[PDB]
Order: structure tokens, then C-alpha cells, then sequence
RNA sequence: AAGCGCCAGAACU
RNA sequence: GGCACCAUUGCACUCCGGUGCCAGUUGACGAGGUGGGGUUUAUCGAGAUUUCGGCGGAUGACUCCCGGUUGUUCAUCACAACCGCAAGCUUUUACUUAAAUCAUUAAGGUGACUUAGUGGACAAAGGUGAAAGUGUGAUGA
């Protein structure tokens, strides 16, 4: 159910990799303090994100509050990740 | 201190 | 990389779906070379991914020209090779710091890459000394 890191979906695919990074990490550092995030461009993963929490406390907070936020004239979709990441998990 | 200087093709961001 | 267009709403942790375009970055490592006019695809090695491809520069080669060596001192003249601040040809001999690649480890980059440093080597042609070997003729002292 409940995971450290988040998956984000639905995000704008025009904006370049570190300037969205840059920018999940300014709204998502009052959660908590963050590890990592993880975006790239490729076809099956353009328009997500993977930000690594230390705390899952701080990644409930994360979904609740964030969820349908309009992020680059787009709402998020937010839910937990599938797996743990390797960061966390290691 | 002239194998030296610029950069349409090409290739790699 | 970045603007668009088409496609994709996708659960990852070594990047990477197209085409069109506008910007990037790479695009020669060092030795050696200039009397004027033409003609032309301009010498020498080192490396090996592109130092490929197209474009200019140029001190190259061949040649005409003027100028001058060498062929026994010197003008005039044929010649024969040469040279442009050097100079017949042959052969050895001594100089003429090779750098890059490689390895490496920084620094600056979103990045392709960039600049710099360290260690360790290895050229070829040409030029310049030196030592033999060794190359003309008329007409004047
Ligand atoms: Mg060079
Ligand atoms: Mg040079
Ligand atoms: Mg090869």
C-alpha cells in the first residue's frame, strides 16, 4: 500500500528535465526533506516523477495535499510506488 | 605560431 | 539539447519513439618552408572513429622570367646542374627540445565535449655544420 517514494503522473511534458525536477522539489520540500527525485523523457516514462521521501508520514501528506494540483497548466495524479526504490530499499 | 582558420553534409548532445 | 507536429497517461531506478527545424559541440597531432608572373588535386612523418565531407589561406611542385652561385682566379659568352640571402652531385657523420594518440586527474559545463596538468616513450622529410669521394668549355692578366 503506503510507500517512501511517490509516483506523479500527468505532468507536462514540455518542460525540460531538470527545470521540472527543480520545481517538484520546491513544492514538496514542506513534507518533508527529500532524497531524490527521478525524471526522465523516454516514451514510457515522459510526464512522471519519482520523488524519494525519508519519511512515508511525509509522502501521505505528499498524496493528500498535492493530489489534482494544476503543476504547469496540468493537475497531478499522485499515488504511492509499486516497489520500493533503491535508495530506500538499500 | 599556417596542418592553418571558418563550418551547409555527416555524426554526437 | 531547444521550438513545433504526430504518437504516447505510461510504475521507473546504464542511456535511447519518430519526422520537420533552429541552435550547439567535434571537425589537423606536431616537424619544416616566402624574388616576381602563370599552371595545379602544395612537403614530411605520428596517431587511427570522422585528421571523413565541402570552403578559403599558404611560404610546395613544374615552368617562364632577373638575379646570382658551383663546374680552378677573374669580367664576356655558351653550356650543365643548382640556389633567392642559399647555391654540382654522391655517400656516410653530428646537430636541428617532435607534439598528439596512450595512460591519467583535475577544472568548467544539462550535455556532446572543453581547457589545463603529470608520467612515460617513439618520427620522417628538410635545413645546417664536418669528413672524404668527386664534376666543364671557347677568349682575354
Ligand atoms: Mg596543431
Ligand atoms: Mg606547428
Ligand atoms: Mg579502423
Amino acid at each position: 500500500r503506503p510507500n517512501h517514494t511517490i509516483y506523479i503522473n500527468n505532468l507536462n511534458e514540455k518542460i525540460k528535465k531538470d527545470e521540472l525536477k527543480k520545481s517538484l522539489h520546491a513544492i514538496f520540500s514542506r513534507f518533508g526533506q527529500i532524497l531524490d527525485i527521478l525524471v526522465s523523457r523516454s516514451l514510457k516514462m515522459r510526464g512522471q516523477a519519482f520523488v524519494i521521501f525519508k519519511e512515508v508520514s511525509s509522502a501521505t501528506n505528499a498524496l493528500r495535499s498535492m493530489q489534482g494540483f494544476p503543476f504547469y497548466d496540468k493537475p497531478m495524479r499522485i499515488q504511492y510506488a509499486k516497489t520500493d526504490s533503491d535508495i530506500i530499499a538499500k
